[PDB]
């Protein structure tokens, strides 16, 4: 054993590194039991540093995985905190979104308080109400439906008076 | 297989399970999530099975049967081809043929 | 000669700690051929566990980065599967939802 009580054993090639300070516990334990090969660093820090820049591209650190980029094909994940987030097909069982930018929704139902187009608005009370040429609108709600003009002058009213 | 590879500053993962993620940036191709909590979201398609909204600013709708133009013409196929078509100038009802039998507003 | 391990040939130092066990290969490869230096760890099991509690915060399993908690600044994902997401601005080409519940929703 040319190692310091880690060498390699038969039945596990335990490079331990097991660097034991104050009763911290570091170490680099490569086992391999033969059925599961662990590289177990214990570290407060482990680190990948590019051989290039000495940037620390990865570093897990009090229980953090710390990464400049990541390329992941899968990823199941408890809980996620993105600043920023592209996705090219999402598949989402609930959602809360406080402001979003749909360029084509569609959806089998749509609960909603207020809606607005450009020229239009169906508001928390059920009032739809349409603009139209010159300034008239269309106002209508479960009671009527009324016509105004331009002017604001109400020309027809369907419904409650 | 090298299912973990850091390489050129970034940790190539084939799978990988995180119970508590921070990210800066996201690149997802695709993306289950079971409880999203978006402050802002741009989308290109959606498809939405139980939309809820306390306001929905929209250029134009669509139903089976109905649309709302970007313009504001509110307008609903009826039985046999019918139609109302809406606007806040008017109400026309159209019947199966295309032809105007009621108008309501502006003529 | 490095029994517990190691080769500095002219062309490539292998740090290759080679744990061949029941051949598995288990090895911490450090690779350095004076272009691309490769640390190439072969196990079932990378674990980072932390030096002060024994827990493993990262678990390499299995083909399986098992991480308790990640920052990562720069992420491309093929298929996440979250269970719950807290995102501040997302750019989503497409999307299917099966409940949404959105304070303002502008859409073309």
């Amino acid at each position: 054993s040319l190692s310091q009580y880690m060498k390699l054993s038969e039945y596990e090639a335990t490079w331990g590194v097991n660097s034991t300070v104050n009763g911290r516990y570091a170490g680099v334990k490569l086992t391999n039991n033969g059925t599961n090969s662990q590289f177990q660093v214990t570290a407060n820090k482990f680190i990948v540093g590019d051989g290039s820049s000495g940037n620390t591209p990865f570093v897990f650190e009090g229980g953090r995985a710390r990464m400049e980029f990541a390329d992941i094909k899968n990823v199941n994940i408890t809980t996620a905190q993105i600043a920023n987030a592209r996705i090219q097909w999402a598949q989402i069982d609930n959602v809360s979104i406080s402001n979003a930018q749909i360029q084509n929704l569609s959806a089998d139902k749509i609960t909603a308080g207020s809606m607005w187009g450009s020229n239009w608005r169906l508001t928390v009370g059920g009032d739809f109400v349409m603009g139209g040429t010159g300034g008239a609108q269309l106002w209508m709600n479960g009671n009527r439906i009324d016509f105004y003009d331009g002017s604001g002058a109400l020309r027809i009213r369907i419904g409650s008076w």
